[PDB]
C-alpha cells in the first residue's frame, strides 16, 4: 500500500535475517538496500561485495567501492573471471545467465565464510530480493531513497560490456579496451548516456536522440578519435539509444517489430 | 524578525485552532504547513485535501496523495467538476475565480462534515480565499519565501513537487468553451511532449491548430521530433500542429 | 502520332481563325501557342492578354508580359476583380471555376472588340467546362500534345521560358485585400531571407509557415525577425508547421499512409 | 582552332551519313547527338540511351527527356549486366565487362537500323569502345573538355546532366557478390534520401548494417529527418541505419 | 566513512568556538556555515559576504540572503580591488593581489570579533578539506542536513574577461558583466564575454553551440547597445 | 524597352567602335559584353584582358582566363601593382579612388597600343571606360534574360570583392597579412561556403557567412579553429551578424 507499509516489509525482512551479503552495484537499486540493512542491522552485521572484472570499467567499481564506505558499511572487493567462461568469452545469447551464475556463486562462498543468512540484491518489480518481496516499483526505490536522504547513486546504469558485442563474436582484451576507450571518449564530451557498438570495423554510435542535435559539433573529431582506436568507419545510430522509447504511437510499435526482427 | 518569532506565531495559530483541514498541493509552502499542522495538532487532527479535477493532470494528484502519506498525513482526494460552472467552462477572464469558489467551498464542506476549525492553505507574505474565510497562516505570521526555505530546513523537509502547476484553461483563449475532449488531447500533447524530454512545454488551443510554446533553447534539440510530433497530434485531434517561433509565454 | 502531324493539325487550326486572341499565362504551353500563332498568323493577327489581379504578385505579371513582349507579340495587360464573384470572396472549393469563368468572359469581350476569331489557351466542375461556356479554344489539346511534344516545340522554335494567393486561406475564410496584402508581404519577406518555396497560411490570428523540411533546420536563426516582422504585420501568433510544405510527400511507406489518413 | 575542330566533326559526320549514338544525357554526348541532329538531320539519326539494374530509373529517365528535347528519335534499351559473373562478382575490372556488353547491344542495334557507326562522347579504359567499333568523334577531332564547352555555348545548349551517375557496384565492398535484391535494397534507399532533398547521396551496403554518405555540410539539415530514414532503411531489410561521421567518400 | 568525516570536522569547530566564515552561497561554504552554526551556535559565528567589482550584485545579493536563511549573523564588506595597481592593470600576478586583500580583509574582521580562524570552503581554514571531504561527502551531508538551497553556479573573477595589461574600469567591467547577465537569462549558465576592446569574443561550452543559434541576432544587437562594435562566437567555445 | 531593343542598342554601339578592349572579371555583366563583343566585332577585333593582382585571388584570375578562352576571345593577362600606391597600401576609405585610377590607366594604354576605340567594362544600370549594358539601360534582369538567350552557362557567380575590405580602415596592408586572409577564406570556400569574408584583427579572425550558412556550418568549428590558427590568428571567431 503504501511506502511506509513498504518500508515495514522491508525492515521485518531484515531484522529476520539477522545478518547479510549485501550484492553491491552501485545504482540507486543496491544504495537502498545496502543502506537499509546497516540502519536496520548495523555496520559489524552487513558486508558489502562490490564484483571487479573485465566487463566493467574500473571506475564503475572505484565509484561503488566509495559509495559502500561513504554509506558506513564495510566494503569488499570480489574478483571474477568472466572471460574464462567460454559461453561469456564467445558471447552467445545465454551469456548473461552463466555471468550472473559466476556472480552468485561467488557471494554464496562470501557469504558462507562470514555468518551471512542470505544473500541480497537489488531487484524490483537462491539470493533474496526484498525490494522485489516489498513491491517496490521504480517510484518507490526514488521516494524511499528521497526520505533517506541517499543522494549518490550511478545516475547513468552501468552494464556489462557485452551489450556492445554482436552474439557469436568472441571478446578479447583488445575488443573491451576498444569499446571502453571510445565510450569513454565521448562521455568526456559530455555524453554520459553512450553506447559504442562493435561491428568489427563499423563503429556504431547510439545517442539519445535528444543530444543528437548538439553531437554535430563533435563529429570530425569522434571520426578521427575511434578511428585510431581500430575502427575503419565511425558511424551514428540513425536510431539513437533505446530507439522507439521516444517514437510516437505508431512508430514504436512499427520500430519494436524490426527489434524482433532480429 | 527571527524566524524563531514567526515559527511561534505559526505554531501558536495552530494551537487555537485544535483541529484543521488543510488544502494541500505538493508545493512547498503547503507542504510547510502540513507539517507544521501534524507536528503541533497530531495526525488525528489535520485532514489533508487534494483536489482532483478535470484541469490538472492525473499524474499531479496522485504525485500530491503521495507526498502527503509520506508526512504521515490522513490524506483524503476530492473531486471538483469545474466545468459544472459556465463562467470556467465558457472560459473568460473571471473563470479563474469562480474556479477557486468552487474549490474552496468544498473545502469548507469537508471541514464542517470533520468538525475542523479552518481551512489551511499554503499562501505567503509574497480572491474567493477571503470571501470562504480561509486562513494563510504563513502569511498571517509574515513568511516570505526564505523563512519558508528557512522552516523547512530546520524540520527536514526536503521533497516538496518542485513544479507548481496551473490550470489546462491557460492554453485556451478567452471565450473558447471547454469540453472533455479538447482538455484530454491538450494534456495527451504535452504529456507526449513531456515524455521526449521537454519539462517547461505548453500545447495551445486554437480548435484544428496546436499551438506549441517551448523554450527557445530547447528548439535547436526538437527538430529531430518534429514528423513525430506532428503525426502524434494530428492521431489525438489535431488537423495541423504548429510550433511558436515566439517561444514559451510567446 | 507524328509530331509532323501534330504541328500540321495545329497549324491548320490556327490559318482557318485567322485572327485570334491568346489567353497568355508564361507556361510552357501558352509560349509554345502564343510563339506558334505569330509564326502562321504574324503580329498584326495576334493578340496576347496577360490578366492582372489581386490574387497574384505584381513580380510575377510584370514578368508575363516581359515574357510575351520578348516573343515580339503586341502585349496586353487585364485587370480583374476576382473578389467581386462571391464564390471567390468566400473562398468556396469551386472559387477556381469562377476565376476562370470570370477571364474567359474579359478575353472574349477583348476578343470580341480586336476583332479576333476566337479566344486561346495552352490546356493540353459545377456546370459547363468555362471553355466550352466562353468558346475558348485549347489547341494543343486538339492536336493531342503530351508534356513531351510540347517540350519539343520549345527548344525547336528556339524559345527558353517559364499558384493563386486564395490556397493560403482555409476553405470558407473570406478575404479581404489588407488580408491578402498580410499573406503576400509575409512570403515576400521570408523569400528574401532565402526560402523561395514558402507558403505563409492564413488562420486569423495565427500565421502559419510551410517550409520544405530540409531548410527547417537553417531556418531557426531567423525565428525571432521572422516572428516579430510578421507580428508586424498584423498576426498576433506566427507558428511554423511541422508537417512542413506539403505534408507527408517526403514520408516513409507507413507515415505517409499515417498523414494521408488523418487529412480525411 | 575550335573551327577546325567543329569542321573535322561536321566532316566526319556528312561522311557516315546515318549514325547510332549512345546517349546518356552528359555534355559530352548531348554535343555529339546536337552535332549529328543538325549534320544528319532527325531521320538519319538514333539515340540510344540504356537501362539497367546497376543505374537509376530517375537518370534513365532524364537521359531520355533531353534527348526528345535536342529533336532526336530516341530509344531505351535495358542491359541485364548481371549476366556477367565478372559484373556480379563485383572484381576490379568489371566496368570492362559492362562496358564490352553494352558496346555490342549498340552494335546490333545500328545494324538494324542502317548505321554506319556507334558514336559516344569520349573526348581528349576504352578498350571495350575501340573492340565493338565504335567512334569517339569528339577525340577524333581533337576536343577537350574546354571546346566541350566552347562549342556547347556556340550551339546554344543550357540543359544537360552535370552529375556524372556511377554505377551502383561502387556501393559494395570489391568481392561481394552483387543480387538483384540487395541491388534493389540499396536503390530504393537511396532513392528515399534523394527525394528528401540530398541529390548526392551514398548509402554503403554492409549487409545488415547502411553507412550513409553525405556531404557534410549537409548533415544539419538532415536531423529533421533520422527517424524517418532509419525506419524506411530497415523496411527496405537494413537493421541498421547509420550515418557515416565522415561524410560524402 | 561520512560519519567518520563528520566526527573529524564536529571536533574540529568545537576547538576553535568562536570562527569567522568567508561565505560564497555555494555548497561548501553552505555545509561549513551550517555546521558551525550547529556546532557553535549563532552567536558564536559570523558569516562574511564580500562585495566588490569583480564578481555580481546578484552573487552578492543571494550570498547575504542564504546567510540568514541558514540563521547565521551576516555581514557584508566591501573590497576595493582596484585600488590595487596589479588588479587594475591586469597583470598575470593579479590572483594574488586580490587575495591578499581579501584574506587579509577577513582577519581584520575576526581579529576585531575574537575568532580563532577564517574558514574556507574549498575541499584560513578548509576543515572540510581537512576532514577529506569529496564532493560526494559534501552532497551526502547536506542532504543530510535538509539543506536544499545553496548557488549552483561557482562565480569567477571577472578580470578573466580581459587580456593582461588591459586596465580595468568601472565601465568595461559593467560592460562585460551585463552582457552575461543577458546570456545566461537566455538559458547559457557557463558563458564568458572576453573583451577585445570593441570586439566581444563569447565563450559556450560546444555542446552549447548548436542551442544557441536561435538567439545570435538578438545576442547580436543586446550586446552593441551595450557599447561592442562587433560580436563574435569563439569557434573553439568554453576553455 | 524590350530586351530586343536594348540589345540593338547595344549592338549599334558595338557597331560604331570596331575594334574594342574588354576588361574581363568572368561574372554575367562581363561574360556578357565580350560575348556581345564577340559577337558582333568577331575575334580579331576584341581584345580580352584579364586583370592579376595581389586584392583579388589567383583562383579568380586562372577562371577568368579560362572563360574568356572558352569565350572564343584572345585573352591577355595583365598585373597590376595595387599596393605600390600607398593610398591603396594604408588603407584609407580614398583607395578605391587608386585602384580605379591604377586599372583603368593600364586598360588604356592597352587599348592604345593595340588601337581599341574604346576600354568596355561589365557595368550595368570610372571614366575612361564604356558601359554600353549600362548605356543601354541593362538591369540585372535584362542580363540573365540575353545570357540565357546566348546560351552562356559558366561564370563567377559568387561576386569577387577587393581583399581591402577584409581590413579596418587605416591597417597598413602588407603581403603577410593580405596572404593570411586570403589562406582563411580558401579554406572556408572549399568546405562548402562560396560566400565568406574573414574580416582581420589582428590577432583575432572574424569570419562572416551568410546567416541561412550558419546552422550548417557548426560541422565545421573545431577544423577551421585548428586551421585558421596555423595561419597566424590566435583567437578563430564567428560574426553573430553574418555577412555583412
Ligand atoms: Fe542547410
Ligand atoms: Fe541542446
Amino acid at each position: 500500500a503504501t511506502l511506509a507499509t513498504k518500508k515495514a516489509t522491508l525492515v521485518a525482512a531484515l531484522k529476520d535475517l539477522q545478518r547479510v551479503t549485501v550484492a553491491f552495484s552501485g545504482g540507486i537499486d543496491s544504495t537502498l538496500v545496502l543502506k537499509m540493512a546497516l540502519d536496520v542491522l548495523g555496520r559489524d552485521n552487513v558486508t558489502a561485495v562490490v564484483a571487479n572484472s573485465e566487463l566493467f570499467t574500473d571506475e564503475e567499481f572505484d565509484k561503488a567501492m566509495s559509495l559502500a564506505e561513504e554509506l558506513g558499511a564495510n566494503v569488499q572487493g570480489t574478483t571474477l573471471d568472466y572471460l574464462s567462461d567460454d559461453h561469456i568469452k564467445n558471447n552467445t545469447p545465454d551469456s548473461w545467465y552463466y555471468a550472473k551464475k559466476m556472480f552468485y556463486s561467488r557471494l554464496n562462498d562470501i557469504a558462507a565464510n562470514n555468518g551471512s543468512a542470505a544473500v541480497l540484491d537489488g531487484m524490483i518489480k537462491g539470493a533474496r530480493s526484498l525490494l522485489q518481496e516489498a513491491d517496490f516499483f521504480k517510484t518507490d526505490v526514488r521516494a524511499l531513497a528521497q526520505e533517506l536522504g541517499l543522494t549518490n547513486w550511478n545516475k547513468v546504469a552501468s552494464c556489462s560490456v557485452s551489450s556492445r558485442f554482436p552474439y557469436g563474436t568472441t571478446l578479447t582484451h583488445d575488443n573491451i579496451a576498444q569499446v571502453m576507450a571510445a565510450e569513454k571518449y565521448l562521455r568526456s564530451l559530455g555524453f554520459p548516456t553512450v553506447r559504442v557498438r562493435f561491428h568489427n570495423d563499423i563503429a556504431r554510435i547510439e545517442l539519445p536522440e535528444a543530444r543528437i542535435g548538439d553531437f554535430l559539433v563533435f563529429n570530425d573529431r569522434v571520426n578521427r578519435q575511434l578511428q585510431s582506436l581500430g575502427f575503419r568507419y565511425v558511424t551514428l545510430d540513425l536510431g539513437g539509444f533505446r530507439s522507439g522509447r521516444m517514437n510516437d504511437t505508431l512508430t514504436k510499435a512499427q520500430l519494436a517489430t524490426f527489434a524482433a526482427s532480429w
